[PDB]
């Protein structure tokens, strides 16, 4: 019903406080909270929540997937706590290697000039602004687009 303990096991994912550390920051009360997380997946893409955030119990393996240019936080919609509850709050979403696809050889387009030639930035903060959410930073180096959101 009510398991003990952050769950996250999957490879290459990760979390700031580290999970060693979680595990040590209980309260008197069995509350883990902690003044601003991330959970991170190396190779994909990190996602950090500013400010007091409640870890209790959270079984951040089925709520976080950090998969290649895209975040998914509370799979189902019917899952979601509140607005402001567990994860569902603001956050920065860093997403790596968001690079265009060259059409003719389908590879990926690396080259910082050629990127700001196109101004590949301008259309990722597009998209970001479209979908409601605020363009922080695109990263060519390593094609890491990062945004701002209200809520998952
Ligand atoms: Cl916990
Ligand atoms: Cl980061
Ligand atoms: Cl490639
Ligand atoms: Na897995
Ligand atoms: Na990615
Ligand atoms: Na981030």
């Amino acid at each position: 019903s009510h398991p003990a303990g952050i769950i996250l096991t999957r490879d290459s994912y990760y979390t700031i406080p580290s999970m060693e550390e979680l595990a040590r920051s209980v309260d008197e009360n069995g509350e883990c909270i902690v003044n601003g997380f991330t959970i991170g997946r190396e190779g994909f893409g990190s996602i950090y929540f500013e400010g007091i955030v409640n870890l209790t119990n959270l079984d951040l393996d089925s709520i976080v997937h950090i998969r290649r240019k895209e975040v998914i936080v509370y799979v189902d919609d019917q899952n979601k706590p509140p607005l402001g509850e567990g994860l569902n709050r603001p956050a920065q979403v860093t997403l790596d290697e968001v690079w265009p696809i060259d059409k003719t050889s389908r590879c990926m387009i690396t080259s910082p000039e050629r990127l700001s030639e196109m101004n590949y930035k301008s259309k990722l903060e597009n998209a970001s602004r479209k979908q409601g959410a605020q363009f922080v930073d695109y990263r060519p180096e390593s094609g890491s687009w990062v945004f701002k959101v209200n809520h998952f």
